[PDB]
């Protein structure tokens, strides 16, 4: 089950327990990097906010750049794994597309927010390398599922162009969704499905 | 307004000044040195107003012209898509200086903006009534708005994809069989 696939991520050391020592650092660092800037935040600022000695951070990260990398990778890994979980809950081709639309909207409207909005211009290149690899996996899932829909005859246009259109359509929702007031995210997801798929 | 006329030249230089520098720190001097500028406009606000208004005027007129050439509901949606993509890939001063306008300037720009979106809603409305759109008209427009504006991030990297072909792909997604 999808819960089990998430658990496997936990028992791979890929996802971090929020109430664990490492989780405390990541959670706080994300807050600090977000609403105070990465360049302004120091390692000792992180330790102070958490409530530990500045020397005990070396146990977990051994560098500030690696804290930023861990904050970004954790958030992407979680999001991607949650898309996979939602896909396992889907039963048809339409529900699989809807699963991806709904997941992306949830992140767009808040997820993780702090650890998602965060400083690419201050992350290293080797750190940029693995993050880009994670982004490729994320987009791979979109392309595969959209590819399934096209094979089933729900998409007449190009799969890659379709994803690019849908990327823009969904991200632009930050500018108008709250103003609707009564529209739920689930209703929003169904509308996006109506747009991009047939029948 | 003819872009080769004295006015057209002025709006372009002013729009360029307003973008990178900003309205506040744009001076009378650099507006007058790029001074026929005082013979065309009565105030600095009036210049900023004309910069935004004529852009919307131009975009709106181009859409109306394309709609009259279209003779099917599918050709009419495509005409709007092609026109908006053209403006997009070709308007930024507004969403980067909105405050500096007078009450009358703001009022008129919003009204122009309403007529623009009215055209979209009416054409999309036709498509839905004809059975080409299955979703809500207003939400379809908002989806299409983001889909088309996001094309600035990837279109220039495609190389072999024409903007016409891009519009056709947009049409394929937004309209039913």
């Amino acid at each position: 089950g999808p819960l089990g696939s998430m658990r496997t991520m936990v028992d791979s050391g890929q996802l971090t327990d929020p109430e664990s020592a490492r989780g405390k650092l990541l959670q706080t660092a994300a807050h600090l990097f977000r609403n105070k800037g990465f360049e302004r935040t120091t390692v000792r600022d992180l330790a102070s906010a958490v409530g530990i000695q500045s020397g005990s951070i070396f146990h977990h990260f051994k560098s500030k750049d690696e804290i930023l990398r861990a904050v970004m990778e954790e958030t992407i890994h979680y999001n991607t794994a949650m898309m996979r979980a939602s896909l396992e809950e889907a039963s048809t081709v339409r529900e699989r597309v809807l699963a991806l639309i709904r997941c992306e909207l949830q992140s767009i409207m808040g997820g993780s927010g702090e650890a998602m909005a965060v400083e690419w211009r201050s992350l290293s290149a080797e750190g940029q390398a693995h993050v880009l690899a994670l982004r490729d996996v994320y987009e791979q899932i979109w392309l595969q599922v959209l590819g399934e829909a096209k094979a089933a005859g729900y998409i007449r246009g190009d799969v890659f162009i379709t994803r690019r259109f849908l990327t823009g359509a969904l991200s632009w929702t930050t500018t108008w969704f709250r103003a609707q007031g009564s529209l739920t995210l689930e209703e929003l997801a169904e509308e996006a499905l109506l747009m991009v798929l047939k029948s």
